[PDB]
């Protein structure tokens, strides 16, 4: 049997961009990894090099992006880079950049997506460890709420609560089963997106300095103001599912099992992701010896 196999990167990516809220040029590199290391961010600006691995206890700020700290050393923005690893299945990685803050390139995990695919993964010798939701396990803070529930699969449920002129409808929720529909397709090209009333208190601050509508979408009291439009009917939500996507790999692992959130954000996401692992008698880890049984499918490398 072909039991499914742990992955890394088969050649080193270099990208270069611009920090969403720190408005710095930054230079994005990853590299393959050995088996069990996970993700791995550095920060090779400091002397000395200073490491910092995607997990849930070195989350610090989760205020308007997730930022993961070791002292006071910090890399700032991880969602959306963590959301196209996730996506693509990669376990191991060494994320090396040159500044405090991850480029938030065009606001989605799509360039990200492309850049590792275009250097292409490479399946390592040792299987692929899975954490499997086994019971409930949910957070509440006021009227916002992340669930996870266990499930024979990877799924992701979501509503956002706007009451705005652009956020009416079936637009508002979305539902998306990794069995039938692809992250890099339905979910990886939703953009980030900010309100003009919070984007101008952000700027009276100095706050927000890399955002523009090149890497936004920006919508006022009525409209959005981005001249090409939207790249997805709900384009909002699914970018709030690539969101939970990547503050949920920070678990460590692959998940097998549904989330559900309801106006979540990276502060709720990081507090489901503290409960469940506190809870241990609530998931498992599994691995598939015999790919064909898995309830989970990731592209060919
Ligand atoms: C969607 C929301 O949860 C969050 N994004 C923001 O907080 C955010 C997005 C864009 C801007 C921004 C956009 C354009 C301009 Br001009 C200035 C700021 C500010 C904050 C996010 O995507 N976190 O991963
Ligand atoms: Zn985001």
């Amino acid at each position: 049997n072909a039991m499914i196999k742990q992955r890394t990167l088969k050649n080193i990516i270099r990208a270069t961009g611009v920090g969403l809220h720190s408005g710095e040029k930054v230079y994005l590199t990853l590299k393959p990894a050995p088996v069990d290391t996970g993700i791995v961010f550095s920060r090779t600006d400091l002397d000395p090099v200073v490491e910092i691995p995607a997990r849930a206890e070195n989350v610090g700020e989760t205020t308007m992006s997730t930022t993961l700290v070791k002292g006071d050393v910090k890399v700032d923005t991880v969602e959306h880079l963590l959301s196209a690893m996730a996506g693509l299945g990669i376990d191991n990685a060494y994320v090396e950049l040159s500044a405090s803050e991850v480029p938030i390139m065009d606001g989605s995990a799509g360039p990200f997506v492309f850049l590792i695919q275009s250097a292409g993964l490479q399946e390592q010798e040792a299987a692929k460890k899975f954490i499997r939701i086994k019971r409930e396990v949910s957070v509440e803070e006021g009227d916002k709420r992340a669930v996870f529930v266990p499930f024979d699969g990877f799924k992701v449920s979501f509503e956002i609560d706007f009451d705005h002129p652009v956020f009416r409808g079936r637009t508002q929720q979305a539902s998306v089963d990794f069995s039938s529909t692809s992250f890099v397709k339905e979910v990886s090209r939703a953009r980030t997106f900010g309100f003009m009333r919070d984007i101008e208190y952000l700027r009276s601050q100095n706050l927000a300095l890399g955002g523009s509508v090149e890497n936004a979408i920006v919508v006022d009291e009525n409209r959005v103001l981005n001249e090409d439009g939207l790249r997805y009917e709900d384009e909002f939500v699914k970018h709030k599912i690539l969101d939970a996507i990547g503050d949920l790999y920070l678990l460590g692992n692959s998940l097998i099992g549904e989330f559900r959130g309801f106006k979540s954000g990276h502060a709720l996401n990081n507090q489901l992701l503290r409960t469940l692992i506190a809870d241990k008698d609530a998931w498992e880890v599994v691995t598939f010896e015999d790919a064909r049984t898995a309830p989970i499918s990731y592209m060919r490398p």
